[PDB]
């Protein structure tokens, strides 16, 4: 089992920053949403729902700083979750070598500045475990970064 960022190399656990491009000027009441399936993809190795792997997010991932007083929610998977989390989210299951988007969204609801720009805005713990035997665990965490400032009027 592995996951890219962009494109980027594959990863097979760990903490990975993940860039991302925000609206940087948002109205007072208006939610901003962070798509990251255009930016987080994971795959099977096998195909063929061989050794199909579970992924899920994990209770407890939230803001951060900083956005800690915000409240927001986060789309898994066909559900939609309160965020921070305080269960994890429905499992995925990946069994393809064809990379897969997570089906991953977070929504933020808010002097002027929202978001600073480089600044780690949610810390996103992800869980994989495989069908084969113990099932050869991994951790994911996923530290969403914006490239630019968001602010209000």
């Amino acid at each position: 089992f592995s996951c890219n960022v962009d494109g980027g190399s594959s990863i097979g656990a760990g903490t990975t920053s993940v860039y991302v491009n925000l609206d940087p000027v948002i109205q007072p009441g208006q939610n901003l949403v962070v798509d990251l399936s255009q930016h987080i993809s994971c795959w099977n190795d096998y195909g063929g729902w061989y050794d199909t792997d579970h992924i899920n997010l994990v209770q407890g991932s939230a803001f951060a700083g900083s956005l800690q007083s915000y409240k927001g929610s986060l789309y898994w998977n066909n559900v939609t979750y309160p965020f921070p989390l305080t269960t994890n989210t429905n499992v995925l299951d990946i069994g393809d070598k064809t990379p897969m988007p997570l089906p991953l969204k977070l929504y933020i609801t808010p002097g002027g500045v929202v978001i600073k720009a480089g600044e780690v805005i949610a810390r996103i713990h992800m869980y994989k475990i495989a069908t084969l035997g113990s099932g050869n665990p991994r951790n994911f965490t996923w530290n969403i970064i914006s490239n630019n400032s968001v602010v209000m009027p």
